[PDB]
């Protein structure tokens, strides 16, 4: 199992969404954050005197995948959310130790499988 | 140490914040997420150590369970450090 | 790369945030949440993404930046990451 976090542009959050559920990716949850992406900053930023626009308004996506479901996920995603410019974004895979379904108390696999 | 994420309905956030002080899991954070149609759901984010992993989640899946379909889920992540910001140091 | 997660006082983002550009990062996000341990307390999670060689001195500074002492400073968690992707490039890495 693997935890995906992406954080991608509000305006490209619908057509995330439409990828993902076609590529049978239905549980997860999302937030509004303020974030600054790429590795460029302003001069006046990195003098320390201002953080103004530097951050963005993003949404961030949590979904806990399965294995065989990391591929489709990420492949979603990329396709999707790129614009090409600067603060597109990123996506972690990160390591799963265990997941619960509360409902059901079904663990790690039987817990993010497709419910279709 | 682990990090324990778990996403419970909002009608369940008081019963399970019970569960966990019942369980000496003191320190967390927790925001509103929308999940899933998406519904308002709250994300709990719990650093605890390894023989508090079990207690923990045992807590969430008790208290948050209502039997219907979108109770949520339960993630323990591995954690490499943890730093207790007060002392400047590990923990 | 490693996720680092940090919980810091409200009061002290900006000197966070300062010290977060000031050593460069590849990325930050952040929100405000609330802390416990009923009554919720108000404060800001920022998490960075950073890789191996400078996530000692990347927790370093956000240690100084947002220390007080005093009990209800936070917690820094450093994370493992498996795979981490650009989405302007489509890129692992």
């Amino acid at each position: 199992m693997k935890l995906i976090v992406a954080i991608v542009r509000p305006e490209k959050l619908n057509e995330v969404l439409k990828a993902l559920f076609q590529a049978e990716v239905r549980g997860l949850t999302l937030s509004r954050v303020q974030g600054h992406g790429g590795e460029t900053e302003r001069v006046e930023t990195y003098r320390g005197t201002t953080v103004k626009m530097e951050l963005h308004e993003k949404v961030r996506l949590e979904i806990g995948v399965s294995e065989p479901f990391v591929k489709p996920t990420v492949e979603a995603i990329l396709k999707a959310a790129r614009t090409g410019e600067v603060g597109d974004g990123k996506i972690f895979v990160l390591p799963v130790e265990k997941v619960y379904r509360i409902r059901t108390g079904e663990e790690d696999e039987a817990a993010v499988t497709p419910v279709q």
